[PDB]
């Protein structure tokens, strides 16, 4: 009946016409290998996860617990979910950024320092894939000895969350490698807690809920949400904000004219080559978009890449224009939106930027070597390499 599928390999290569394919002929479109409806428009993805009632994220448990152990914050509600992703937010806010910050600039100039002399480095497996596990095992308290392990069993771990329809032999692997993380961690919980240092391991073990902590188990599924969430985005929007101001290099001159430009450069990446491009949930009742229905139980999943480039939302959606401002334009959803919405918002604005204007400080007379991109992932979406040149 419909031949347009998320699967072909045309849509990893490009999903673009997909997308607009989608809003125009199929904007609920159901794909029977996995069961699940794909949602493109900018207004429905929003009604989906604005409305945590109709459209839960039971969904999450399938696709995590197994490599997570314990439950994950996503399918938390109620108070508990407010209390605890407020106990999250305090490690990468207040004295914990202010004491982070410093650390991560150091992360920085030393990856910057190993690759200067070479005068070229690849955005995405030189610095990017380095900086965002190291990154995240400052923000947990992690020390950097095994950075090189946990960055394999992180990917690992990624790989069962953001695959569709894997084979027995890669699930094997992911769970392997959820078992050293966790063989690696629980003694350095039980640790942390003999000597509270400032971390967010510490934050969670000193959490009280009612004059009740969190036993280890929710402790480690916890801290494995934060490094797997944390870790994923990081690499792919560095490489993706070089990557989009080179291809325009008026507006690569703006930001080195007017430094503060750079936040909203950021923020016109995400919008643009959406890091995180499916978000799904479950439908608790009968419900209707367009004339396509679902029923209790089924799986819609939101396209967050066709929501940021709906012509609905934003004017020239398709283009790259770090000048967008305020229908015309929109607030992106490459954080979500509504309950869940992404706890590390606000600091991975803030880390990206640091990390950005000291690449711009310290990499003088930036050029494009990777003149053409290769992207890829459906759930989770970056270049292969974005490598560049400097002085
Ligand atoms: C560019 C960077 C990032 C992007 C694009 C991003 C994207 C998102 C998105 C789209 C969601 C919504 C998921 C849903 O509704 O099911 C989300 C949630 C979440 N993110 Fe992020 N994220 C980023 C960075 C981070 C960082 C740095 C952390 C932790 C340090 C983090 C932790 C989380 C958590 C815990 C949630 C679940 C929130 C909840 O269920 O209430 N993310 N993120
Ligand atoms: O929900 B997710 O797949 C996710 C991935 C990366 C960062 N934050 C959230």
């Amino acid at each position: 009946k419909v031949y347009n599928s998320i699967f072909d390999q045309a849509y990893e290569i490009d999903p673009i016409p997909y997308f607009n394919f989608l809003r125009k002929h199929d904007p609920v479109h159901y794909e029977e290998s996995i069961d699940a409806y794909f949602v493109s428009k900018y207004k429905d993805v929003k009604y989906i996860l604005k409305n945590n009632d109709i459209f839960n994220t039971k969904t999450l448990a399938k696709r995590a617990e197994p490599v997570m152990k314990d439950r994950v914050l996503a399918q938390m509600s109620g108070q508990e979910h407010k209390s605890k992703k407020k106990a999250i937010l305090k490690g990468m806010t207040g004295k914990y950024l202010e004491n982070l910050m410093p650390i991560l600039e150091k992360r920085t100039n030393d990856i910057i320092n190993k690759h200067i002399e070479k005068k070229e480095i690849d955005i995405v497996n030189d610095f990017g894939k380095v900086f965002a596990v190291q990154s995240s095992m400052d923000l947990l308290g992690i020390n950097l000895e095994n950075y090189e392990k946990i960055r394999e069993w992180h990917n690992g771990i990624a790989k069962f969350i953001t695959s569709f329809n894997l084979n027995d032999e890669e699930i094997k692997y992911s769970l392997e490698c959820s078992d050293k993380l966790e063989n690696y961690l629980m003694p350095l919980i039980k640790d942390r807690k003999k000597s509270t240092k400032d971390d967010l391991i510490s934050i969670l073990l000193e959490y009280k809920n009612d004059e009740n902590s969190i036993s280890d188990t929710e402790i480690l599924a916890l801290s494995l949400n934060v490094l797997l969430a944390a870790t994923e985005p990081v690499d792919k929007t560095l490489a993706y904000l070089f990557y989009n101001l080179l291809k325009n290099p008026e507006q690569f001159e703006s930001v080195k004219n007017n430094p503060k430009l750079i936040k909203n450069a950021i923020i016109e990446t995400l919008r643009y080559n959406s890091p995180v491009q499916l978000i799904p949930r479950q439908v608790s009742k009968p419900f209707i978009f367009n004339n396509t229905e679902l029923q209790a139980g089924d799986t819609v999943i939101c396209m967050i890449g066709s929501a940021n480039r709906d012509p609905e939302a934003y004017s020239n959606p398709d283009e790259f224009n770090i000048h967008r401002s305020s229908t015309s334009h929109s607030q992106n959803l490459s954080f979500g939106t509504g309950v869940h919405t992404c706890v590390g918002a606000s600091f991975s604005l803030i880390q990206l930027e640091m990390v950005a204007i000291l690449l711009l400080k310290r990499l003088k007379n930036i050029k494009l070597k990777t003149m053409e991109i290769t992207e890829h992932g459906i759930y989770t979406r970056g270049p292969k390499s974005m490598v560049i040149s400097f002085d």
